[PDB]
């Protein structure tokens, strides 16, 4: 099952020994500072990534503002802080300031789609979309579509505390995205 990749992990992220939830915490880590790992941007990837078929996860949400997932592509870029947004490789939800968005540009995207709990997230590398639904009723959250290029992966951030995520088988805390 998918798990959370900890070499990724911004070092003030925690994550659940199990490797299937993050939350931000308190204090950074003494990490090292490795290519791969987030340095400034409070995200995460799951270890494995994607290339072809199609492929889907959910994601338990917290109920308070602070995190956003969906996928990056592999070449995200994870040094110094990077704005979160489709250009940079990022396709996502947000919880922010109370309301839902799908992080599109220019600017995101309000979702009128109630509560959410629990999110199934399906990517397809064959016709090039990454769709959210909400699984109680299966509802359409939002569907981007992308020409992928390259390996795809499993994105989780989290900014504030008070809010997490989990897998299920700089004026403003969201600068840092």
């Amino acid at each position: 099952e998918l798990t959370l990749d900890p070499d990724t992990a911004n070092p003030r992220l925690i994550l659940s020994l199990d490797l299937k939830g993050v939350r931000l915490g308190e204090r950074a880590q003494d990490l090292p500072n490795h290519p791969c790992r987030f340095d400034t941007n409070t995200r995460v990837l799951a270890s494995c990534g994607f290339s072809s078929g199609r492929h889907h996860w959910e994601v338990e949400v917290g109920s308070k503002d602070g995190w956003a997932f969906g996928v990056a592509r592999e070449s995200v870029r994870r040094k110094g802080l990077t704005p979160f947004t489709p250009e940079e490789g990022v396709w996502a939800l947000q919880l922010n300031g109370g309301q839902y968005w799908a992080v599109t540009s220019p600017e995101r995207s309000p979702l009128s789609c109630g509560h959410l709990s629990r999110v199934r997230v399906a990517l397809d590398l064959e016709v090039g979309a990454v769709s959210f639904y909400a699984v109680e009723d299966m509802r359409h959250l939002y569907t981007f579509r992308v020409n992928f290029q390259e390996r795809v992966f499993p994105l989780f951030s989290v900014c504030s505390t008070g809010t997490y995520l989990r897998i299920w088988p700089a004026k403003l805390d969201t600068y840092l995205q």
